[PDB]
This record gives C-alpha cells, structure tokens and sequence, in this order.
C-alpha cells in the first residue's frame, strides 16, 4: 500500500517507523522545519518534504499525484484541508494523544496532568472536518501515576502509540474499517496553553498547585509565582498536606521550603530565581531572600479633534468611565462646552497643520492617541484634492510617526471608503479587496489616502512594532454632525445635508437617482464599539483592522429621506419650519462636481468586531433619524 | 478589464495585510497629486504607464542574486550560475511585454510633445501583441540560451521547479494573473504602436548580460 | 563532514549561490573522472576531490529540512556541475597633516 | 527648590516639566506659574521663557548609574546636547545660569 504521513516530533518519529514496519510502502513524508521526522526520514532513503501550508495547488496537486492509498497523520501541527483528505481512497487517519473523545484540544498531554487526570491513552480515528473528532479505530490507554511529570508521560503515552500501531496498523492493510463514532457531548477541545497560564495560584489545593508544577516540568515552561516582583519557576514539588496553620501564599519553611496553600502546603524542590540556573528548594529560597511572608495611574487618551463628529462623542463616553483622563487638541470648544471644566478632561489648544511640536509633547504625555482631525465629505475631494490629502495623508502620517517613536499606540480610523466600489457581499476588513476608479475621478484622493495611510502604520506596526487597532467606521451619524451653517456650503454629509432642504425649504437633491444604498450605525453603537477597541480587553485589538458599522440598517438615500420626513412631520416644530420643498433627481456633476464616481452598496462585516469586542449594533435606523433630526432642529433660533 | 484603459479601467488591490500593494497604492496616489496639481494649479504634466518593458540594462546581475530584480533578468541569472529557474506559483499568468526601443520611442514622443496632445493625459506603453506566460518566457528564454554562441561556457540548465509564493516573496503576497495595455492614448497621442516582437526582446537581453560576465 | 555533524554547525558550500549543508558523507575512492567538485550523479549524489568523490547520504539546502542526498540535488536541481569595485575610502581633511600621506 | 523660593518674599517661580504629580501643593500658588514642556522637544516655549525669566536652573538630567551603561546615548543626548542648548539660550538672552554640575565629574579621584 502507498502511504502519506504527516509526522513531526517524537509522536511522528515513532509511527514512521510503526507505518514502515506495518509492511506500508512509504512514498511522500511531510513534517515541519526544527528526535527528529526529518533526519529520520533522510536516513531511510524516503523523500521528505516541509511546506508551509500543505493546502496548496502545488501540494494538493501534487500528492494525489502520487497515488495515495492511505494517510496518516502523527501529531501534525498544521490542519488539513477536505480536499487534501479525500486523495486517498483508505482515507486518513489522525493520531491524537488525549483518549478521545476527551480532551480533543491541542496539546493535551499538558492538560491531562494539569486537571488532575488518572488515565489517558492514543486514540487513532478518522480525521473529519470537525476538529478531531472523527470515529475511534484504536485506544491504548495509559495510566497516569501519582508521580508522573510532563517528559515521564510523554515518553509513557509515545510507548503506547509505537506500541498500538504495532497491531491495528497491520490490519488496516486490508481494507476495514472497524470504526465508532463519538457521543458529541463527551467532548472537551482545550485550545492551546499560553505563556501566561503557567502561573500559579496558590489560593487553591496544594494537588491542584504539584498538578500545574508536574504538567510543565522540564523541559515545558514550568509553574511560576512571584516574589515581591522576581519572578521564580517551581521545576518539581511534593504535595505536602501540612496545613501548618498559615495564610495561601505564605512561606512556612525555607528548608524544606513550604508555601501554605488553600489546604496543606506545597514544597519546592526545585527551580530558579529568574533566568539564573536551576537551584536546590533552600538555595532557591536563599537567592529569593525567602524568610516567611507571602507570595504575590488612570490611561491618558489623546484627542486630535476632540470639538468634532466622533471626538465629542468619544470624550463623553471616555469621560463617564471613572479611570479616564483625556486630552483633546481642537481649534476652538464650539461643541464640546459641556465637559470644559470636567476634571478628568483637559482641551488644549492646537492644529495639526500648523503645531509641529505641542503634538509631539502631548503623544509622548499620553498613552493611546487617537487623530480623528480629517476633511471627510465627498464634495471637498474634487474641490479641494490637494487640501484633502495634505490634511487627512500627510499631517496625520506626522502625528503616527511621532506615536511610532514614542512608542504609543494609535486607534487610528480609517473609512469603510477605502474598500471603494467593493463587489463583496459584505465588505470584509481582512479579505475583500480594494477598488477605485481611474486617476480621471477625484473623488477617490480620499480612498486612496486613508488607505496608503493604513498601509504605512501596517508597515510600521510589523517592521518596527508599532501597536496599532485600525477601526472603518460605517456612516455613523447623531447629533453633532457638521453644522447646518456650514452644511449650506455642501461641506457636510448625507444625512445633515437633507435636513437642511427641509429646515431652509430647499428640495431635496437624490443625486444620480438616489437609489444606492447604504448600511446606516448609529453614534451609540459606533462609541460603544470604538471604546471597546480603546479598552483592548486582553490585546484582542491589537493588529488588527476591526470594522465599526451597522448591517441592520441597509437603505437607500431615497429610503432614508422617506423614513428622514415621516419623522420631520411628526415632529412638534413641523410647524415653525416652511413646507417641504419637496425631492429632483440630479446628475452627480450638478453636486459634487467634474470627476465624481460613487460607490452603489456598502455593507460592513462587522465579524472582527464581534468577535474582538463582543459587541453589534443595537439602535435601528429609525431612532437615529429621529435624535439626528431633534437635536439639528431645536438647535435654530425658534 | 480585457485591456486596462488608462481612462476607464478601475484599480483594484488587495486587502492591508497584502503589503504587496504599498506600491501600487503609493505610485496612484501620487498620480492623483499630479492630476489635482495639473487642473488646481495648471501643472503641466503628462504620465505614462510602462508595461513589463525589458532589455539591455536591466537591473544587474548581482543584484538579482538578492531578489532586487525583475522576472526577466532574474531567469537570466538563473541560466548563468547553474540555478533552478523557478516559476513562482505555476509561474502561468500571463504579461505583456514591451521591447526596450519601442518603450523608449513612445515616451520620447511623449517628451517632444507634438501640438500639446500629451498634456494632462494618462499616456500607456505597451505592447499587446507580445502577451506571454513566465512558464513561456522562461522557454523562450532557455531557447535562446542554447543557440547562443557562448552556450558552451555556461554551465548546464538545471531545471525548472514551481514554488510558492510566499516561499519566494514571503509574507503578505499577492500577484496581477493577466495584464495588457491599452495602447490606444500612445497611438492617438503619439503616432505611435509597438514593433519589435519578443523573440528580438528575448535574445538581446539575454545577449548583452551573457557577454557582460567575465569569461 | 564528520567533524561538525549534528548538532553541530555542519559542513556546508554554495550550489552557486544557495547554501547546503551536508550532514552525513562517504568518501568514495573510485576516482570516477570529474573536475575536483563537479557533481557525479544524483543518486547517489557524488562529487569530485583531488583523489575521489565525496557521496552525499543526507543534507538540506538552505534551512528547510533535512532529505537524502538524491532529494537534496533535486531541491538544488544538479546535473553534471561544478560547485561555486575597489573600495570607497572618504578623508574628510585629506589636505593635512594624515591626509596627504 | 520651587517650596524654598516660594515662601521667600519676591520670587515668582516659572516651573517646566511634563508632569505635576509631586508639585501639587503650590500649583496655584499666585507666585508660582506650572508651564508644560520636554526640554527634547520645545524649543520655543523654553526659549520664550528663559528671555521672561532672570535665572535658569536646568534640573533636567538622567542621573542613575545604571542608565549611564544600559542607556547611554539617551543619557548623553538629554544631559548635555538638550541642556546645552539651554544654556546658549541664556548666553543669547543674556541671563544667569545657576547651572547643576554633578559630583561624579570628579570620578575615581584621589
Ligand atoms: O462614514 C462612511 O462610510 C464614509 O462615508 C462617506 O462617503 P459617502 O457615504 O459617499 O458620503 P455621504 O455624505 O454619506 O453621501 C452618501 C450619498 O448620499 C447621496 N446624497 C448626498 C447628499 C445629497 O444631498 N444628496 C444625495 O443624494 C450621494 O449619493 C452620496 O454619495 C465619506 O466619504 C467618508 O468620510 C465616511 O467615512
Ligand atoms: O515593469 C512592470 O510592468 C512592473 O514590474 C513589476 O511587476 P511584475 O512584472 O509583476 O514583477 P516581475 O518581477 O517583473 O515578475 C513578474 C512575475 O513573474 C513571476 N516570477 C518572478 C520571478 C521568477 O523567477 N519567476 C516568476 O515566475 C512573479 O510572480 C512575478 O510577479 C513591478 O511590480 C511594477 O512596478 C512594474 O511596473
């Protein structure tokens, strides 16, 4: 039979040689770069390959190519794809460690001890496109001792995979399938141990204290606490069940050095006091300086733009968090005047255009910056592309690059534009690609240079560790959006702009039809999402390019002045304002302007920001129009 | 688009994390620049679009061994020190590509500017008629190799190999599968269409950097 | 080859420009006729000294894992081969007391 | 220092530093003006008052021992390029610099 294996370590060192002694004729083993798989392989003549995904048209093509008849997969770290499984007619068979269906996780023979396990054996099955959790073929259990350790179980449960596919492997030869499927719920899938997880908590039993210490015993990172602020690892221990009268933490011995736990005492034998060598318990103690005692500024926001259309917004919610102090640098306070004398706000003068240096200062005495300065209106982009890009490209790049060496991190917004004329169903920060129209269509300098923008902090961010959350908001709009003064000139966006025709009686102009349509947030959701992002609960934001919008709430223009003047009518100062003026569809060069394109539909995935944040939207279109309008209308001489 | 316009066609570039694209984007927004300059300022200027153009000179031998080299050359070095020529993920899209003389004759129409039709327009060089895949390049290349007459002092050919991309580029990849200009601004403006076919591009690159090598 | 076999550094040389290793080796005395380095065949993988040939059981190329020697000179893609400006000095005050000498 | 002129009779204190967090008891003491500032980064607001001012004293210095090997250009570039350019703005405004010379200039001496 012609055989694939996917071996790598001491589990796939063994089962090469348990497939090559089954009779199998060996024609392609793929492992991973760096007992070895590798060397392994090379001495026995086989060929032996390392790709990185081993899902590609290269490989996929080319391991059907060579006739397979069965796969095996010993402890392979990469997943396999469906259509990489299917090329061999026998099928293909994952070895896992944990004594499935239990513990179907990723490295489990840590978590076996952690958990205080009696017993645990290989478990061969079928690999499905459920996460190891295929049918049963074979299962050599092993016990787990009251003084096993990490290397003692890992050569243990290896004996008991070279020793199970010494029989079922020969049978396997044939053609049978003598298989069970698993009660899915008999399932446990712990994901992989993170660095911070080998700490110890000694408010707990002392076996619970000697199980972490046994499950990362040499050569794993080991269990750790730390005194005062040096931290020590703990290589072995013994579960001494002396309570001796002391509080969880306490040391109570230094030779034999004891630390009270919940119940009992756990003692040190080993480990080391930082990355100094591996010491006895008592010289541990005395490098420590161990005697008999126990074991183990609010966040500066910086604003630029802080008296603007998120940055008011964001300073209130900022604010109403007690351990907040925010700094906003704006022109003028024309809107943020109720929290002027707030304490735990302070406004500072400034603009990115001209202060090159207060900037500077100010980025290195905060903490997380946030430049929401940027001329963002479509009509702008073909009247005045130069001011566009030398305001939203080139000085704030200068403000990212003074975060860059002062080593802050920047909550920087881009815009759901710089997707553009996306074809995707829903527009995915992480996939879906970017599209523009000529250099003959102005109105994608904004697009373009939100996106090299983005592009640049990427660079910086992965060439010279620059921490960084990219956010898209998705036509977030409320109260306190543009002016109506200053959205007479066109300098404002969708939503203000019609309510304006209807405060002044204008008609109201559905460029180009009117009929593209949009998804439509709300300024609640958005601030909500964007503080989660600020909060960075557990680096979950860091990297990445979230995306802040509202697919719940896709309309047209047309769809959006309809629900726009239902709600105006039934507005108690209807009255006060003219007659409506009524709708004319207009051509977008009549508007806007030489060289306008637009974009048709947009809809946000907003998959990241569920997934980082927990969080999606909540307020429907509907209340937003009626708070937008409110506030605009009473905000008139009346 | 079939043909890309310089006028109509749109652009399209994948996602951030495709740092492939910081210079599609950083060389289009700069076009912008220049456009919003030429009719906010009156900046007189005229942009052309090279398609793939080769040639004597192009890029060196030894940079080409760092990877600072462009597809023709660096199959060229491949034929010259006994080296796997590798066609990067199939190596089976397809480019245009354009001789150096015509490339070079097309901007100098463009420089001498004849009545005023080059300015504030988006001028493209290149040569549809010359449409190959780096699979058929690096044939064509080999066969010019061997009826050279210093096929001898070279050593053997050692072989095509496909590889991925992300082995040879390396992280956050992506590549343009076909690509073909719309020569007609080059024509209407200019006077001017490609002649000198592939093979001619082929055998004269390959011509000069043999002969530039020490014997 | 035998001197600093793993875990060892490794003897190593270039396929042109690509550094391989070679990890475990035979001298082999037929001195089957070749340039001192040019390659024999590919499986076995053999290349020429002054008084023989040196037969490659294992090796990698580059740092990508370890295979036979047969795999080695196809990652490599070997045949019958053989293996394998003046400087910038700016004087700031050149017309002086060092300088000029 | 800031405490002891302070309570003397005419001395109106200018004090720069990026933070108030130890000078919080006399911030809005009328004799005594907080202004904010990095003696990296400003070169105008700290030049602007050394003209307004009649002394300087640039008590802005790294002095740790162990920053002197584990950090030794940023050591170097604040305590003398950037004080350095301090006290040229007093030779330039001609002003008194009531400068802070360190005990470590003698060194290992005898
Ligand atoms: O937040 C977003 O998603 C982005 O949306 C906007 O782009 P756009 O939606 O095209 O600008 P809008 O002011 O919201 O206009 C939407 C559309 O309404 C239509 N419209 C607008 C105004 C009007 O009077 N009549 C009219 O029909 C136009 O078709 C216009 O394209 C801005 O370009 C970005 O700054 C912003 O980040
Ligand atoms: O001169 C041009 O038209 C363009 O050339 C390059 O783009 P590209 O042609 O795609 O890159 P090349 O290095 O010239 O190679 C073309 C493709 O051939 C493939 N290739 C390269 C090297 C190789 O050994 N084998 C191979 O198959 C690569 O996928 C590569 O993308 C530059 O990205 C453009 O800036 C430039 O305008």
């Amino acid at each position: 039979m012609k055989a694939v294996i996917f071996a790598y370590h001491d589990m796939g060192c063994q089962g090469v040689q348990a497939v090559l002694d089954a009779g199998y004729e060996i024609a392609a083993i793929f492992t991973h770069a760096d007992g070895s798989v590798s060397r392994q392989a090379a001495e026995l003549g086989i060929p032996v390959y390392a790709p990185d995904n081993v899902n590609h048209p290269i490989w996929v093509d080319r391991i059907a190519e060579l006739a397979p008849d069965i796969i095996f997969s010993f402890y392979y770290r990469n997943l396999l794809s469906e259509e990489i499984l299917h090329l061999a007619p026998a099928g293909a068979f994952n070895l896992h460690g944990s004594l499935l269906p239990a513990y179907r996780g990723r490295a489990p023979l840590n978590w076996v001890l952690v958990n205080g396990e009696s017993e645990t054996g290989v478990t061969l099955h079928r690999m499905v496109k459920r996460a190891d959790a295929g049918e049963i073929v074979a299962s050599q259990r092993v016990a787990i001792a009251q003084d096993d350790v990490a290397l003692t179980l890992h050569h243990k449960l290896c004996q008991a995979a070279r020793q199970l596919l010494n029989s079922i492997l020969p049978t396997m030869k044939c053609g049978d399938i003598p298989s069970v499927p698993q009660r899915e719920s008999d399932s446990t899938y712990y994901g992989r141990r993170r660095p911070e997880d080998g700490l110890i908590d000694w408010h707990k039993p002392v076996s619970t204290v000697h199980n972490l210490v046994r499950a990362v015993a040499a050569p794993w990172p080991g269990a750790f606490s730390y005194n005062g602020s040096q931290k020590f690892t703990i290589w072995s221990s013994r579960m001494c069940p002396d309570a001796q009268g002391a509080l969880p933490g306490s040391v109570i011995s230094v030779s034999p050095l004891r630390v009270a736990c919940a119940d009992g005492a756990l003692e040190i034998i080993t480990g080391q006091a930082g990355d100094d060598i591996t010491v006895q318990g008592s010289q541990l103690a005395q490098t420590l300086g161990l005697v008999a005692g126990a074991r183990l500024r609010r966040i500066r926001v910086l604003i630029l733009g802080v008296n603007g259309f998120i940055g008011n917004h964001l300073t209130e919610r900022l604010l109403n968090e007690e351990n907040y102090e925010v700094y906003g640098m704006d022109i003028g306070s024309n809107a943020i005047s109720r929290f002027l004398l707030h304490p735990r706000f302070h406004f500072v003068e400034g603009d990115i255009s001209i202060h090159s240096e207060w900037i500077e200062y100010h980025v290195k005495k905060c903490d997380v910056v946030l430049p929401l300065v940027a001329i963002a209106t479509p009509i702008e982009y073909t009247r005045n592309p130069l001011r566009v890009f030398e305001l939203d490209f080139e000085e704030n790049l200068r403000i990212i690059r003074y975060c860059v060496k002062y080593r802050k991190r920047v909550v920087f917004p881009s815009t759901s534009e710089v997707y553009g004329m996306c074809t995707d169903a829903s527009f995915d920060e992480d996939k879906s690609n970017l599209i523009v129209g000529p250099v003959n269509k102005p109105r994608w300098i904004y697009s373009v240079s939100k996106q090299l923008l983005d592009r640049v902090i990427w660079a910086y961010g992965e060439k010279e560790g620059l921490r960084f959350t990219l956010f898209r908001p998705f036509n977030w709009m409320g109260p306190r959006l543009d002016s109506l003064n200053a959205a007479r000139i066109g300098s404002s966006r969708a939503i203000t702009q019609l309510i304006l025709n209807l405060v002044e009686g204008t008609p109201i102009k559905l460029i180009d039809g009117g009929q593209q349509k949009r998804c439509f947030t709300d300024i609640r959701d958005g601030i909500e999402a964007l503080f989660r992002i600020i909060v960075n609960d557990g680096d979950r934001c860091d990297g990445k390019i979230i995306n802040i919008g509202n697919p719940d709430n896709e309309a047209s223009i047309q769809e959006l002045a309809t629900l726009l003047l239902d709600s105006f009518d039934k507005h108690p100062l209807r009255c006060h304002f003219p007659p409506f003026a009524g709708f004319q569809v207009v051509e977008s060069r009549s508007y806007y302007g030489k060289g306008y394109q637009d974009v048709a539909h947009r809809k946000p995935s907003i998959d990241n920001a569920r997934r980082c944040l927990g969080w999606e939207p909540s307020i429907a279109m509907r209340d937003t129009v009626e708070e937008t309008l409110d506030f605009f209308l009473r905000s008139v001489d009346i």
